[PDB]
């Protein structure tokens, strides 16, 4: 499945190269511009435990998820991963617990020490 494919083939985009955040681009985005730290980023996402269990999707509500890039409003894996995306890009990310919810987890959806999979679409980003 997609999570295994990221574990096997994904690019390690962490600075530490600890395989904490692994990435596969699934659809190429527009041009060369990526969001800057502080930009408001607008994403659609489908989130799964690494075992394939769906835990969330912005599409069910048809409400893009919006956050300020690099501000720690989201799990580290997203601050890292989204910063590498172009507008219109879809990627797959596989995220070790150290870059997600750690040993604490986020019950009831996310157990302790969970690796998370996301398919993320960067819909847009704004200066503000």
């Amino acid at each position: 499945g997609a999570p295994a494919t990221v574990a096997e083939q994904g690019e390690d985009i962490t600075s530490k190269k600890d395989r904490g955040v692994l990435k596969i681009v699934k659809r190429v985005g527009n041009g060369e511009e990526t969001p800057m730290i502080g930009d408001k980023v607008y994403v659609h996402y489908k989130g799964k435990l690494s075992n394939g269990k769906k835990f969330d999707s912005s599409h069910d509500r048809n409400e893009p998820f919006v956050f300020s890039l690099g501000k720690g409003q989201v799990i580290k894996a997203w601050d890292i991963g989204v910063a590498t995306m172009k507008k219109g890009e879809i990627c797959h990310l596989l995220c070790k617990p150290e870059y997600a919810y750690g040993s604490a987890g986020s019950l009831p959806k996310i157990p302790s020490n969970a690796t998370l999979f996301f398919e993320i679409e960067l819909l847009d980003f704004k200066g503000e």
